[PDB]
Protein backbone atom coordinates (compact mmCIF):
# COMPACT_ATOMS: atom_id res chain seq x y z
CA UNK A 1 0.00 0.00 0.00
CA UNK A 2 1.55 3.41 -1.39
CA UNK A 3 1.74 5.88 1.36
CA UNK A 4 3.01 9.35 -0.45
CA UNK A 5 2.05 9.93 -4.59
CA UNK A 6 3.45 13.05 -6.11
CA UNK A 7 2.44 14.80 -9.51
CA UNK A 8 4.88 16.34 -10.84
CA UNK A 9 2.88 20.29 -11.80
CA UNK A 10 3.26 21.65 -15.14
CA UNK A 11 3.32 25.19 -14.00
CA UNK A 12 5.89 24.06 -10.91
CA UNK A 13 8.46 23.53 -14.10
CA UNK A 14 10.53 26.32 -14.88
CA UNK A 15 11.52 27.07 -18.40
CA UNK A 16 14.34 29.52 -18.70
CA UNK A 17 15.62 30.99 -22.79
CA UNK A 18 19.19 31.90 -23.37
CA UNK A 19 21.41 32.88 -26.02
CA UNK A 20 23.91 30.40 -26.12
CA UNK A 21 25.09 26.96 -25.34
CA UNK A 22 25.24 26.36 -22.17
CA UNK A 23 27.41 24.22 -19.86
CA UNK A 24 24.83 21.70 -18.43
CA UNK A 25 24.21 18.04 -18.79
CA UNK A 26 20.66 16.26 -17.47
CA UNK A 27 20.85 15.22 -14.16
CA UNK A 28 23.01 17.94 -12.23
CA UNK A 29 21.99 19.70 -9.43
CA UNK A 30 22.28 23.11 -9.92
CA UNK A 31 22.13 26.28 -7.24
CA UNK A 32 20.88 29.41 -8.59
CA UNK A 33 22.54 32.69 -9.05
CA UNK A 34 25.41 30.93 -11.04
CA UNK A 35 26.94 31.50 -14.15
CA UNK A 36 25.28 30.16 -17.32
CA UNK A 37 25.64 33.00 -19.40
CA UNK A 38 28.21 35.70 -19.66
CA UNK A 39 25.78 38.51 -17.94
CA UNK A 40 22.68 36.28 -17.48
CA UNK A 41 22.38 33.96 -14.07
CA UNK A 42 18.99 32.07 -13.49
CA UNK A 43 16.97 33.48 -11.00
CA UNK A 44 15.33 30.07 -9.45
CA UNK A 45 17.68 26.55 -8.20
CA UNK A 46 16.27 23.43 -9.41
CA UNK A 47 17.83 20.15 -11.86
CA UNK A 48 17.77 20.38 -15.46
CA UNK A 49 15.77 17.56 -16.98
CA UNK A 50 15.90 18.33 -20.84
CA UNK A 51 17.91 20.90 -23.07
CA UNK A 52 15.54 21.45 -25.99
CA UNK A 53 17.39 24.37 -28.63
CA UNK A 54 19.50 24.56 -31.90
CA UNK A 55 20.95 28.08 -33.49
CA UNK A 56 20.51 31.34 -31.43
CA UNK A 57 18.10 30.60 -28.76
CA UNK A 58 18.46 27.59 -26.45
CA UNK A 59 14.86 25.82 -24.47
CA UNK A 60 15.90 25.16 -20.62
CA UNK A 61 13.31 23.39 -18.91
CA UNK A 62 13.48 23.09 -15.00
CA UNK A 63 12.38 21.50 -12.04
CA UNK A 64 12.89 23.23 -8.79
CA UNK A 65 15.24 21.79 -6.14
CA UNK A 66 15.62 23.27 -3.08
CA UNK A 67 19.28 22.51 -1.47
CA UNK A 68 19.74 22.09 2.38
CA UNK A 69 22.92 21.57 4.24
CA UNK A 70 23.48 18.85 6.56
CA UNK A 71 26.53 19.20 9.47
CA UNK A 72 28.65 16.30 10.24
CA UNK A 73 27.51 14.25 12.64
CA UNK A 74 23.69 14.84 12.18
CA UNK A 75 20.73 12.43 12.80
CA UNK A 76 18.88 11.74 9.53
CA UNK A 77 15.38 10.74 9.89
CA UNK A 78 14.46 9.72 6.46
CA UNK A 79 16.70 8.60 3.13
CA UNK A 80 16.43 9.15 -0.30
CA UNK A 81 13.36 8.09 -2.51
CA UNK A 82 10.89 8.63 -0.25
CA UNK A 83 8.05 11.36 -0.26
CA UNK A 84 8.54 14.72 2.48
CA UNK A 85 5.42 16.99 3.12
CA UNK A 86 5.66 21.08 3.55
CA UNK A 87 7.50 21.35 7.28
CA UNK A 88 8.21 17.54 7.11
CA UNK A 89 11.01 16.74 9.31
CA UNK A 90 13.96 15.06 7.81
CA UNK A 91 17.42 15.80 9.62
CA UNK A 92 18.06 16.53 13.76
CA UNK A 93 21.25 19.14 13.95
CA UNK A 94 23.62 19.28 17.13
CA UNK A 95 25.07 22.61 18.11
CA UNK A 96 25.28 24.85 21.38
CA UNK A 97 23.07 27.30 22.25
CA UNK A 98 24.26 30.63 24.02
Amino acid sequence: SIRRVLLERAADRLVVDLPSAPEVKPGQLLVAGQELVPGVKLEESGKVLEINGKGDNYQLVLRRARPYRVSPGAVLHIEDGDLVQRGDNLVLLVFERA
